[PDB]
């Protein structure tokens, strides 16, 4: 096709415009909608996606399955966009109910541009952060944590349901992140996983930051870092990158995490 080369040349906007005049010649073709579908939930546009995962339903209600479960996803994602300022996720981080109160004040702070408590946030933040330490790849390390500050010790999921989460690393038993199958699922990749306070599961993991701009960052071929102020708080922007032990690893790099017991807890 055409869209599909424009998508190799990290033309995300240029590929949308493909589908949505190639829907006017066929607007009766499920393969065209769905793929636009997918190319719209990597642009954020989720009020849009949201839209044409319900007409897709009403002409072909034989997909309603995998249209309902985009929906969901596109749900999740709407709450995590939100958190970015006000409270819609739902995070297992455990007792420290204070803790939850320090991450939602973390953004409201970021957004009412005082740099002044966010620096502070961070660092209290960082200091309940947990330290533990994983296997990665098979591979001991000592510990893991984002890089990125507003994620520090937590990773991301969006549940089935089409809930928001926000899971400490250090809850974290088993995880496996499996390969994309499919376009969206580069930047949302199905894992399986084993957390405690929720047993094991399975959803999805946003593999890109929150604050991604550019079509190269949606698409996760590129990992920007703007700092905020001139605090020492570095937000991301595309590809999530972890710092585990002393290196620097790209999420897209990690199968599989396998947290390190202490014989005598389990």
């Amino acid at each position: 096709t055409q869209w599909k080369n424009a998508l190799s040349e990290g033309q995300l906007q240029q590929a949308l415009e493909l589908l949505i005049e190639a829907i006017k010649a066929s607007p009766k073709d499920a393969s065209l909608r769905s793929s636009f579908i997918e190319l719209l939930c990597i642009d954020g546009d989720f009020e849009r996606a949201d839209e044409q995962l319900m007409q897709s339903i009403k002409l072909f209600p034989e997909y309603l399955p995998g249209a309902s479960q985009l929906r969901h996803l596109v749900k999740a994602a709407q709450a995590r966009k939100d958190f970015a300022q006000g409270a819609a996720t739902a995070k297992v981080l455990g007792e420290n109910e204070e803790l939850t109160k320090s991450l939602v004040s973390f953004n409201l702070s970021m957004v009412s541009q005082d740099y002044e408590q966010v620096s502070e946030l961070a660092l209290q933040i960082e200091e309940l952060r947990q330290e533990k330490g994983f296997l990665a790849n098979d591979t001991s390390f000592s510990d893991v944590r984002d890089i990125d500050d507003r994620l520090g010790g937590y990773i991301e999921l969006f549940s089935t349901a089409g809930n928001y989460f926000l899971v400490p690393i250090a809850s974290i038993n088993t995880l496996e992140i499996k390969s994309a199958t499919s376009l969206l699922e580069s930047v949302w990749r199905p894992v399986e996983f084993d957390i405690d306070g929720l047993g094991e599961g399975e959803g999805h993991m946003p593999m890109t930051y929150v604050d991604s701009e550019s079509d190269a960052q949606k698409l996760g071929r590129e990992t920007d870092w703007k700092q905020i102020a001139d605090k020492e708080v570095y937000l991301g922007l595309g590809l999530k990158c972890w710092l585990v032990g002393e290196m620097a690893l790209p999420i897209s790099d990690l199968q599989n995490l396998q947290v390190i017991k202490e014989l005598a807890l389990e």
